[PDB]
């Protein structure tokens, strides 16, 4: 007895939206709802087995509604299956952080940590396990507002059977076990990505070696800008005992307190157009 998932799946006419540019296949474009006087900036994502999986992603993405998770606007069932979502104009936080490293202050870094914890707490609320939390899967709406995305691996809660090895709890590398608490481990790796301005974790170490390194007690090192307060939070996300790791609701609180005095916790040197409507205001 779980609750009935009464989310709506919107089917969009391909005449309703005009592609504009390739971004990766993911395109950017513009969606004009049916006779409504609005233009929505949108990203658009484009065999049998593959279709089975992109519909899984659309199922999850249609079932979440939170300011820090990307929601599905709709699908389009043309000769190909397209997912339509809100355009996140600044793109990937992993790229954003590498591109502006000489320009990102402690306030932004800690606020990102809070928002990502909020998104993850919401997914935990929906008994939802992401399994691929990473800085490459956080998108940037504005520099002050990020959202978690990429739900291709999300499951509705352990688990079973390519996997992102350097972001995974040890119990997931070992037993294909996945928890909201294995997500917290991945959250820690993600925070480490942001505090190093985009370093690759265990850079140079082959994935085969990862499981034994974490078994020997080894962990990612303390980033330069990080006080022991921040780094210790990360280290707690990497406890062997999954129940010893912090809850997302607590990560929200700890990083919230730090974001009220950012410099005490991060040490960083130098602290066509009418009728356009963002998806977050088209309800
Ligand atoms: F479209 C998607 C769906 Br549907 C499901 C999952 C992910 C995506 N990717 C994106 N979503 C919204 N804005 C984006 C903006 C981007 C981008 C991807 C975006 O790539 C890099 C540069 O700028």
């Amino acid at each position: 007895g779980e609750a009935p998932n009464q989310a709506l799946l919107r089917i969009l006419k391909e005449t309703e939206f005009k592609k504009i540019k390739v971004l990766g296949t993911v395109y950017k474009g513009l969606w004009i709802p049916e006779g409504e006087k609005v233009k929505i900036p949108v990203a658009i994502k484009e065999s049998p087995k593959a279709n089975k999986e992109i519909l899984d992603e659309a199922y999850v993405m249609a079932s979440v509604d939170n300011p820090h998770v990307c929601r599905l606007l709709g699908i389009c069932l043309t000769s190909t299956v397209q997912l339509i979502t809100q355009l996140m104009p600044f793109g990937c936080l992993l790229d954003y952080v590498r591109e502006h490293k000489d320009n990102i202050g402690s306030q932004y870094l800690l606020n990102w940590c809070v928002q990502i914890a909020k998104g993850m707490n919401y997914l935990e609320d929906r008994r939802l396990v992401h399994r691929d939390l990473a800085a490459r899967n956080v998108l940037v709406k504005t520099p002050q507002h990020v959202k978690i995305t990429d739900f291709g691996l999300a499951k509705l809660l352990e688990e079973k059977e390519k996997v992102p090895i350097k972001w995974m709890a040890l119990e997931s590398i070992l037993h294909r076990i996945y928890t909201h608490q294995s997500d917290v481990w991945s959250y820690g790796v993600t925070v480490w990505e942001l505090m190093t301005f985009g370093s690759k974790p265990y850079d140079g170490i082959p994935a085969s070696e990862i499981s034994s390194i974490l078994e020997k007690g080894e962990r990612l090192p303390q980033p330069p800008i990080c006080t022991i307060d921040v780094y210790m939070i990360m280290v707690k996300c990497w406890m062997i005992d999954a129940d010893s790791r912090p809850k997302f609701r607590e990560l929200i609180i700890e990083f919230s307190k730090m974001a009220r005095d950012p410099q005490r916790y991060l040490v960083i040197q130098g602290d066509d157009m009418d009728d356009v409507v963002d998806a977050d205001e088209y309800l």
